[PDB]
């Protein structure tokens, strides 16, 4: 089912789960056992994160098999247009149904390809139309400006977005102010929140340094204090990720997009320890 | 200055305040030095809630102390005649804001009905202002995020709500919430609905346990249920409700600013300290 119709369809919030590449071929095997095991919670849709543009229309393909609903990644960097095309046809071709057009972590264009999302999600319409379900990135804390990033955001949605999902963040605060300017601005789309709970105090640097994510100061503390400790930390992070999606879900987001490391449990654990288990 | 033109400038959050008819002299001149000290924190507008003669020499008087004046102008219990030349009066002092609202039934009685040749809904007021004054005049009027308490549904209120935005509004202030995801969530349905005005949020510190009653029923408020445990176990200890009330307002602000609103409007108790202490922790005005 294409996520727009999903997510019109209103029957609750819609919970969806974001995995990694695997590691080697038994962490493969691990990761579609997991995925085997997540039908308990009635998923939306779920996705592994592209770069492997052969080994993720392979992907698409197994999660379809298990009966489930695959978000295609799709990027543009380090490709051509032709390459990105081409991907994008294997894709829909396979029976996906459900595209995310993102733009790739390094900003250099390959020397024939495209430079922002807007135009995957561009060509996505013209070959596919409505056919397909198109949803892009939102970055609730931006990069320039918050302003001059929204303009961003508002181009990309009028390329013919039907939903985003954002980046991950610990502050709802910075959510809601997100949403905020998307109205102010005229957007009505769906916006997904996206949730990784910290689970190691190694990703504190990543989410910062690469992600841009902020670490409110209350979390940041109880972290850096128990920063040796790999239990303490795991249970900071999952009990700052249930008071998140508890105000998120009060706040009536649509659905929660969950950034889900291979082996752990912490996003199940989350969504448990909310009642949210079917 | 405008409302609209301010919220355009986009110069940070907007303050408002919102005070209460005085009950004698000596509580209007009280009133009217509050008023003279809150110039130095240059509000974005003042208002006291809406006797149609003693509103109209309110807004006069706020004017005369450099302070921009929101004329309150409700219908109930009005004609639409007296209702226009009451809004004639606001224009001709040179009030260039109005709030448009229907306003409570009178005193002790729970059931709204229209005075037989007045107005039934503030969207027939701002459609008469717009008809009469256009653009001489910036219109607000209130929201309702956890619903009035008369609407049948919150899906039949945000309809009503999308009505009375095209009847001509430029910006809206919310009946007061205890539950930032309430508002939040407000926000979310409007967004979905295509409404983009600036909407503010409305807030009243809890300064006693009799007026949860009223926030309640009267206004349609929810109160949490952790603060709610918390006033029900000191009802008559008002030094501590006050300090209750005070730490909620406080931690509501705070997250609405991390959060980008547009400003905050206060609705403030003339004798009470609540909204002063609110904004001191908030590192608003000075200790
Ligand atoms: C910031 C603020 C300031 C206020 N100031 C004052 C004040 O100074 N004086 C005072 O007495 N009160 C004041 N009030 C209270 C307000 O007047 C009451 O809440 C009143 O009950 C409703 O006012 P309103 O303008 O929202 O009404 P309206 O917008 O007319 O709504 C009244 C009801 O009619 C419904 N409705 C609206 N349009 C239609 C339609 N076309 N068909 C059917 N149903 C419809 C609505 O959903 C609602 O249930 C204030 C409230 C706020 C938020």
């Amino acid at each position: 089912m294409k996520i727009r119709d999903l997510l019109k369809a209103r029957r609750g919030p819609l919970f969806s789960f974001e995995f990694f590449p695997p590691k080697d071929p038994e962490g493969e095997e691990a990761l579609f056992r997991t995925l085997e095991e997540l039908k308990a919670f009635r998923p939306a849709f779920v996705s592994i994160t592209y770069g492997t543009r052969e080994r993720s229309v392979a992907w698409a393909q197994r999660i379809q098999s298990l009966g489930l609903n695959p978000l295609a990644h799709l990027t543009v960097a380090g490709q051509s247009r032709k390459e990105v095309a081409e991907v994008l046809h294997r894709f829909v071709e396979s029976g996906v149904e459900n595209l995310l057009a993102l733009r790739g972590d390094p900003f250099r264009p390959h020397p024939e390809g495209f430079r922002y999302a807007a135009e995957l999600v561009a060509l996505i319409r013209e070959r596919y139309g409505d056919r397909v379900s198109v949803g892009g990135a939102a970055y609730p804390e931006g990069h320039e400006s918050l302003e001059a990033d929204l303009r961003h955001f508002k181009a990309k949605v009028e390329a013919g977005l039907d939903f985003a999902i954002t980046q991950l963040f610990f502050n709802n605060a910075h959510y809601f102010g997100f949403l905020e300017r998307a109205r102010r601005a005229g957007i009505g789309i769906p916006i997904l929140p996206g949730i990784m709970p910290v689970t190691s105090y190694r990703q504190l640097r990543r989410f910062t340094e690469v992600c841009g994510a902020s670490i409110p100061g209350p979390l940041l503390a109880k972290l850096e204090r128990h920063q040796d400790d790999p239990k303490a930390v795991l249970e900071i992070g999952v009990e700052h990720a249930v008071r998140q999606v508890a105000e998120l879900l009060e706040a009536g987001v649509e659905g929660v997009h969950f950034y889900t490391l291979n082996k752990s449990p912490a996003t199940r654990m989350v969504l448990e320890r909310l009642g949210l288990r079917p």
